[PDB]
């Protein structure tokens, strides 16, 4: 396929993504100044920043790369925070409400 409508396709997706963040708790990285011990249990930290910046400098060339970030902002959260908190929450209905995105952005994916 061509790059240009796949990343236009990526920069959509992303949108669509970060919409479903709605307290835009995922839109930035996880602040380490005021999160010490986050790096101690998280091997690789992902956020909607990171994302957009990867993707603008051509780190994601197929859907599953792009997805496998996503991914990293759910698990990441999910393995940090107690399931009674809100963050954990946050991060089961991103993934319910993301994997649906994902599913049909992947779709226009594979008719390029
Ligand atoms: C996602 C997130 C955003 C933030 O601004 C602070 C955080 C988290 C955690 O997962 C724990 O601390």
């Amino acid at each position: 396929m061509q790059l240009t409508p796949f990343l236009i396709l990526l920069r959509k997706t992303l949108e669509q993504l970060q919409e479903k963040d709605t307290g835009n708790i995922f839109s930035e990285p996880v602040p380490l100044s005021e999160v010490p011990d986050y790096l101690d249990h998280i091997k690789k930290p992902m956020d909607f920043f990171t994302m957009k910046q990867n993707l603008e400098a051509y780190r994601y060339l197929n859907f599953d790369d792009f997805e496998e970030d996503f991914n990293l902002i759910v698990s990441n959260c999910l393995k940090y925070n107690a399931k009674d908190t809100i963050f954990y929450r946050a991060a089961v209905r991103l993934r319910e409400q993301g994997g649906a995105v994902l599913r049909q952005a992947r779709r226009q994916a594979e008719k390029m």
